[PDB]
Order: structure tokens, then C-alpha cells, then sequence
RNA sequence: ACAU
DNA sequence: CGATGT
């Protein structure tokens, strides 16, 4: 503790798991959405929540804020602070999307430069992360 | 085991 | 119960 409540929490959404993915990034003090992603017909959870991380980097950055970002994914911190998303999903025509994303992303943190602190949201002692979606 |  | 990850 404590809660950095001056903050951007994102999480991912799924239906199944390799399923359809969304995420969405909301104000961590008022619970404001300010951002959601379109769904993604095939994506893992992981690929999902590494999204909504840098999904965050980039909303700041353009925003001129100096926010943390929340998240409560141990893999996703992992992989965006690696610039390296480290899926297992298998790549074909079905799961093509969700890839070009992703790599999309990998590449946009190889050649974007960022301070925002990204921290693990601790759900254990705070509850659920204000992004969660409540599935 | 831990995080989802 | 299953799956994604370190
Ligand atoms: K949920
Ligand atoms: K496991
Ligand atoms: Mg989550
Ligand atoms: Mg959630």
C-alpha cells in the first residue's frame, strides 16, 4: 500500500481463453472508462492484458501525463517491461489479428521512449482493479 | 507456487 | 472444471 490513486488501471476481458479479447483503461479514482478496445475475435488473456498496457503508454504519452499505470497481470508487466510478449498462441489465419497487434505493439515500445511507472495492482489487499469487467 |  | 503465463 497505498493506492496511487492518481493513476490509469487497465484490464483485459475475455470470452474463453483462447477466446474473444477486450480490454479498457479507466481513471483508478473515479472509475471514468477512457479508453476501450473493439474485441478481438481470438486472442490469449495475456496478449490481451500486454495490449492494455501499452494501449496505457501510448493514451499517456499523447496526453502529456505523467500517470502510473496499474495492472494486476504479472505477465504482462513482465513482457512490457522485456518489449517482448512471449505468447504461446499458436499463429494462423484465425489468430492472425490478435498477432498483428501485438507485434504492433512490441514495436511501438522498440522505438517510443516512456517514464510511466507500470505497477502491480494488489488485488489480494485492495480487491479487484477498477478496470476489472466483472465476468 | 504465484499472477491472471 | 479448462486455459494462459513466470
Ligand atoms: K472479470
Ligand atoms: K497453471
Ligand atoms: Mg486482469
Ligand atoms: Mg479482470
Amino acid at each position: 500500500e497505498e493506492i496511487i490513486w492518481e493513476s490509469l488501471s487497465v484490464d483485459v476481458g475475455s470470452q474463453g481463453n483462447p477466446g474473444i479479447v477486450e480490454y479498457k483503461g479507466v481513471d483508478t479514482k473515479t472509475g471514468e472508462v477512457l479508453f476501450e478496445r473493439e474485441p478481438i475475435p481470438i486472442g490469449t488473456n495475456n496478449m490481451g492484458e500486454f495490449l492494455a498496457i501499452v494501449h496505457g503508454l501510448r493514451y499517456l504519452k499523447e496526453r502529456n501525463s505523467r500517470k502510473p499505470i496499474y495492472s494486476d497481470s504479472q505477465t504482462a508487466i513482465k513482457w512490457v517491461k522485456d518489449k517482448k510478449a512471449k505468447s504461446t498462441l499458436v499463429r494462423n489465419e484465425e489468430t492472425a489479428l490478435i498477432w498483428k497487434l501485438v507485434d504492433e505493439a512490441e514495436e511501438w515500445l522498440n522505438t517510443h521512449t516512456y517514464e510511466t511507472p507500470i505497477l502491480k495492482w494488489q488485488t489480494d489487499k485492495w480487491g479487484e482493479i477498477k478496470a476489472d469487467y466483472g465476468r
